[PDB]
């Protein structure tokens, strides 16, 4: 039986939070599970191999020399960028603007989550998902997305945003 506390704990949860879990908080750059150049919260910098690549698509999404290095500020606002860049990644698309809209809040969190981390055209490649979750088919949903490259080349990052997809609950993200 969910306490007065636990029942204010959907209030505490949403996009920015759910990917903050998933994608952790480093203010350096740093390698992620794909070996992809990174820093902030999730923000893959480059897929060269290449440092000093990484470096100077820091200092230009920052806007100043970081040398690698970043603040918690700037962290946020880079976040913030981001996920406004896959929420609109998603509403100006024709196939997954229908599905997103279909789906309830916490489930739009998932869908915004999983476009942060694929990007537009991958999740709209994932033709039997989408349609599954259309049509609320929950279970064959999470089924089919754990069977992705996304998910099993590193699945710590995806496994709570399958779980969401699965029950429409915040519960992944409880009890870290």
């Amino acid at each position: 039986i969910p306490t007065t506390e636990n029942l204010y704990f959907q209030g505490s949860m949403n996009i920015f939070e759910m990917l903050r879990i998933d994608e952790g908080l480093r203010l350096k750059i740093y390698k992620d599970c794909e070996g992809y150049y990174t820093i902030g919260i999730g923000h893959l910098l480059t897929k060269s191999p290449d440092l000093n690549a990484a470096k100077s698509e820091l200092d230009k999404a920052i806007g100043r020399n970081c040398n690698g290095v970043i603040t918690k500020d700037e962290a946020e606002k880079l976040f913030n960028q981001d996920v406004d860049a896959a929420v609109r990644g998603i509403l100006r698309n024709a196939k997954l603007k229908p599905v997103y809209d279909s789906l309830d809040a916490v489930r739009r969190c998932a869908a915004i989550n999983h476009v942060f981390q694929m990007g537009v055209t991958g999740v709209a490649g994932f033709t039997n998902v989408l349609r599954m979750l259309q049509q609320k088919r929950w279970d064959e949903a999470a089924v089919n997305l754990a069977k992705s490259r996304w998910y099993n080349q590193c699945p710590d990052r995806a496994k709570r945003v399958i779980t969401t997809f699965r029950t429409g609950t915040w519960d992944a993200y409880k009890n870290l």
